[PDB]
């Protein structure tokens, strides 16, 4: 199946360069050990799945198999991922939709937002 | 890089799409000739709901990703990042800038060039 594989191991990259190289956000990470997380972007049409470890996250274009939680949303809406008081904003507004557990996504952007400095 | 300082996210995404695009177009020789099409060409994109632009600046060995740019481009292009895979080949090019999906300014030569080059470079199986 196509698994992207330059643009996973890109995306895989800067998630762990962004939320992994830091030893201070440990105890945020422990929130989403074990977790699958699947990625929709509206108007592509590979899936991009997050399983988060205590090392690092790994980027799959392909995935057999269930995930913890599922996030559909156009592309825009992924810089707006790094603030988790507007959350609930995107999901009341329908910009993201989220199936499965709603807790992966909002332990998701608050490790994001912890990662980044405003 | 090796280090437990927090950086910004915008750095590490410019530094992540370079990376990406050497990979993809410049890491094949066979692809030398539709390259040297872009060389010394500026190329800014603007992507619709996103505040930043990204500016690719073409020289033989590579592309250089940016995020700002005080010069000035040799094209600009504006378009929501769903048009990306859209733009395959240079027919669908034609109809994505005749919709108006896709918004050039400057020299549109550079965007067909580019879309040429991406469109060989999936050729190319290198
Ligand atoms: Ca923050
Ligand atoms: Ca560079
Ligand atoms: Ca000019
Ligand atoms: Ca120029
Ligand atoms: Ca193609
Ligand atoms: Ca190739
Ligand atoms: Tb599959
Ligand atoms: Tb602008």
């Amino acid at each position: 199946m196509p698994f992207k594989p330059l643009v996973t191991a890109g995306i895989e990259s800067l998630l762990n360069t962004f939320l992994y190289r830091s030893p201070a956000l440990k105890t945020a990470r422990s929130r989403l050990l074990g977790k699958v997380l699947r990625v929709e972007v509206k108007g592509f049409s590979t899936s991009l799945i997050l399983v988060f470890s205590e090392r690092q996250v790994d980027v799959l274009g392909e995935w057999a198999g269930d995930a913890d939680c599922t996030v559909i949303a156009y592309a825009s809406v992924l810089p707006k991922l790094r603030d988790r008081q507007q959350l609930t904003a995107l999901i009341r507004s329908g910009e993201l939709e989220v199936q499965g557990d709603i807790q992966v996504v909002q332990n998701f952007v608050a490790l994001a937002d912890l990662a980044e400095f405003d």
